């Protein structure tokens, strides 16, 4: 039978993005790895699922949740951050990361929010950091991209002041560009990254859920953590209790 309600019962299939280093992307052998891919593949593993049966493809951010709405993908696993408005499309597995939105800018670039203002600031279409600019930064000219990687490109071409998104993406691109600096975080704590499943594929989210739950409790998700984030606290609600 097919209790988890899968496209395919002996497969589970994943829409995940491959610039999102290092929570998702590829490797140069095309292999999807990073921390929610690592967290999602131990946590099918407690669902019956062995590594060979995960399929993950990959898709620009704004095409993930229609996917897995529109039945494309059983899961979406990239860094996606849990929101009402999400949940009026998809359901979400129980929080996994909470963290902070950045500001990336070039070496000699902005320094505070409020250095922003009249200036370039490049957004991911559909992502937090295009709802959280449109809120919060007034007066910046919001360019939106397809994906981080076009994005870094304008910034380090000069076509852009800046590029908006995840602390851990913003870190590792600062590191591949050392000219590149974080200028700004925000908060995103209310947000936490969640699987997100189709509406409402209960069997499947509490399957998550506990998988999640057993991940946290054994100190996976910690191993996990200190691997792929050096140097990023880890809050207690996520470590063995
Ligand atoms: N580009 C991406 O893969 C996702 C970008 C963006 N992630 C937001 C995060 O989920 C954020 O709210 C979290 O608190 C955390 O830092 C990482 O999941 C979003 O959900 O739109
Ligand atoms: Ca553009």
């Amino acid at each position: 039978d097919n209790p988890l309600g899968l496209i395919d019962p002996t497969t589970i299939s994943v829409g995940t993005m491959g610039d999102a280093k290092p929570y998702a992307f590829t490797t140069a052998d095309g292999n999807f790895t990073g921390f929610d891919i690592e967290l999602f593949l131990n946590v099918a593993g407690r669902l019956g699922f062995k590594k060979e049966q995960v399929v993950f493809t990959g898709q620009e951010f704004s095409a993930l949740m229609p996917s897995v709405a529109n039945g494309r993908f059983d899961v979406a696993a990239a860094a996606i951050g849990t929101t009402a408005k999400r949940k009026e499309t998809v359901d979400f597995s129980d929080g996994y990361l909470a963290g902070f939105l950045s500001v990336l800018t070039s070496e000699a670039g902005i320094t505070d929010a409020a250095g922003l203002k009249g200036k370039r600031l490049g957004v991911v279409q559909g992502t937090l950091q295009e709802i959280y600019a449109e809120k919060n930064f007034a007066g910046t000219d919001l360019v939106k991209f397809p994906d981080n990687n076009s994005a870094v490109s304008a910034l380090n071409n000069g076509t852009v002041d800046a590029h908006f998104l995840d602390f851990e993406a913003a870190k590792d691109y600062s590191a591949r560009y050392p000219a590149l600096k974080i200028a700004v975080n925000i908060p995103s704590f209310d947000a936490p990254a969640g699987f997100v499943i189709r509406k409402g594929n209960d069997a499947l989210r509490n399957a998550l859920d506990k998988g999640l739950k057993e991940a946290m409790q054994d100190g996976t998700w910690k191993k996990l953590h200190e691997k792929w984030f050096p140097g990023t606290p880890m809050p207690a609600a996520y470590l063995p209790k």
